[PDB]
């Protein structure tokens, strides 16, 4: 009737480091990029326009040692949009505002999705992101019930969670940061250009965009994070929004 249920779930044991972050998202990757679409002068594959209610979304499961998190990937925008926890409810990114896209009814997260919602005036580069801290923030997140106190810490985690696995289905960049870091015992810590670039995806989108009838224009939303180059933007990012054919 209302719910569009996803197809199937991809499943992933976080403890057991078998396969690479690479391998991982290369999978998802692969799957992904059959429903794109090309752009004459784009290399990276290019999102459809946004359905409330798909043909399928992509649904995946992070499954620790002793948790297990199910987050929500609408295709059509490759953003985090919801969250089930192991109590058997569903949550959303918003407030008092739900969508019927996780099946039944979530509850609303109450906040967005970046660093201006933890800290404001510090940045989130500072979280550092490792096989210790994925386990402890899927921990975080399962032992969430409709009311918890620690609203702003589970938040936190959250938010390297969605850095480390989403954003790195788009950015080639965090997925190979969190590749060499998630099998190591320190983990590794990201830097501020990684940390704004990889959320502002739109400033992606539209670079990827520009450079596409123009294959050696210079654009100085891009250039800032050193990307003077679509080569560059190529091999940093992975995939781009739907950008209507406007002018390049």
């Amino acid at each position: 009737m209302k719910r569009i249920v996803p197809k199937f779930t991809e499943i992933f044991p976080v403890e057991d480091a078998n396969y690479p972050y690479s391998a991982f998202i290369a999978s998802v990757r692969k799957d992904v990029i059959k429903h794109c679409t090309d752009h004459k002068g784009i290399f990276q594959p290019v999102l459809p326009p946004e359905k409330k209610v798909p043909e399928l979304w992509l649904y995946t499961e992070l499954k620790t040692r002793t948790s297990s998190i199910t987050l929500a990937i609408r295709m059509d925008n490759l953003y985090l949009v919801g969250f089930r926890t192991p109590g058997g409810v569903w949550w959303e990114f918003g407030k008092d505002g739900d969508t019927h896209l996780l099946g039944d009814n979530p509850r609303w997260l109450g906040f967005g999705g970046r660093y201006q919602d933890l800290i404001g005036n510090k940045g989130l580069e500072t979280v550092t992101m490792g096989r210790a801290e994925m386990t402890r923030a899927v921990n975080d997140l399962a032992k969430k019930k409709k009311m918890l106190e620690p609203q702003a810490d589970t938040k936190s985690k959250l938010v390297k969670l969605v850095v480390m696995v989403c954003e790195g289905l788009r950015f080639n960049t965090v997925s190979r940061t969190v590749d060499a870091g998630f099998n190591s015992q320190h983990g590794v810590t990201l830097t501020v250009t990684q940390g704004k670039q990889v959320q502002k995806w739109d400033r992606i989108s539209k670079a990827a965009f520009e450079w596409a009838d123009h294959p050696t224009a210079v654009i100085p939303d891009m250039q800032k994070l050193g990307i003077k180059d679509k080569n560059e933007a190529a091999r940093i990012v992975a995939l781009v929004k739907n950008q209507t054919t406007a002018a390049a």
